[PDB]
């Protein structure tokens, strides 16, 4: 059938062999919308790794699973997970990554207020990141503040990767719906052709994330959620009278419906509001103490 045409394909792509050759005590630390995360150890390193396992017959858009494993082969960016390596370990889809020990962007903004300088320096390191991907034609497609990592030093890193588009010269636009339902850009609900812009209006539902805790509409059904992105006038902060006007005319270049009038990535790292960007150094005592909102 197409499954033994598909795992035969992915095949080609990935490094041979099974990486239990090598890697020890596998142990499930979270999950997301196309399988789980895993950390493990190297046999011969006592070097810790992250393990992404995906199973290919649970995928929604199994081919969407290419993506990833090509478009960021070998791709090193200060701001970017990096990938070591990816094998096919029966129908599963095994992605070995560089494992990130200050967690994720999440677990920050449900526990933690954060300062505009904190804020900045985010945005900041996802838009150096987005502004290079965005240059060569990748698309993230799944910006969200769980897709965002954290070093112990106060590092950010972009990862889950695994939504991600290759445009070009000869097809530089996509169509598909594909994210997650609260930070879906609304051009991309509507199927309508988009390219890199998509990211920057999920990056401004994640500066809503870090100012308010959630994104809009959180607990509405994401269906629900869908159609009242599509249809009304972009989100507002619930705490709107508490930020800098910097940091709300930053978010109203975000938030644009018309996908033509967003800022793009390199646009937003000339903002005034990215002046403020803090350290490293900033960001360590958001994972080391909790300030309520
Ligand atoms: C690829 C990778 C992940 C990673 N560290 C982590 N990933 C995840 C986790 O399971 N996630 C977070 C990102 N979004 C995924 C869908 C689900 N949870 C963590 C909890 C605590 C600490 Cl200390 C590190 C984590 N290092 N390298």
């Amino acid at each position: 059938s197409s499954h033994e045409q598909f795992r035969a394909a992915l095949q080609l792509v990935v490094d041979p062999g099974d990486p239990r050759s090598y890697l020890d005590n596998f142990i499930k630390i979270g999950e997301g919308s196309t399988g789980i995360v895993c950390i493990a150890t190297v046999r011969s390193s006592g070097k810790l790794v992250a393990v992404k396992k995906m199973d290919l017959r649970k995928q929604q858009r199994r081919e969407l699973l290419f993506n990833e494993v090509v478009i960021m082969r070998d791709y090193q960016h200060e701001n970017v997970v990096e990938m070591y390596n990816s094998y096919l370990v029966g129908d599963e889809l095994w992605v070995v990554m560089e494992f990130l020990e200050g967690g994720a962007l999440t677990d920050i903004v449900t526990h933690t207020r954060m300062n505009e300088e904190q804020i900045a320096a985010v945005c900041l390191a996802v838009l150096q990141a987005l502004s290079v991907l965005h240059a060569q034609g990748v698309i993230h497609r799944d910006i969200k503040s769980d897709s965002i990592l954290l070093t112990h030093d106060g590092r950010v890193k972009l990862s889950d990767f695994g939504f991600c588009a290759q445009v070009s010269k000869e097809v530089p636009r996509r169509k598909s719906l594909v994210g997650t339902p609260y930070w879906m850009a609304p051009e991309l609900i509507s199927r309508l052709p988009y390219g890199p812009e998509v990211d920057i209006w999920s990056l401004g539902i994640m500066v809503i994330e870090m100012v308010d805790g959630e994104p809009p509409y959180f607990n509405e059904p994401p269906l629900k959620a869908m159609k009242m992105i599509r249809d009304n006038l972009p989100p507002r902060l619930k705490n709107l009278h508490k930020v800098s006007p910097s940091l709300k005319g930053f978010l109203d270049r975000l938030l644009v419906r018309d996908p033509a009038q967003r800022a793009t990535a390199a646009e937003l790292l000339k903002h005034p509001f990215l002046a403020k960007a803090g350290p490293p150094a900033s960001i360590v005592p958001l994972m080391r103490q909790n300030r309520t909102r």
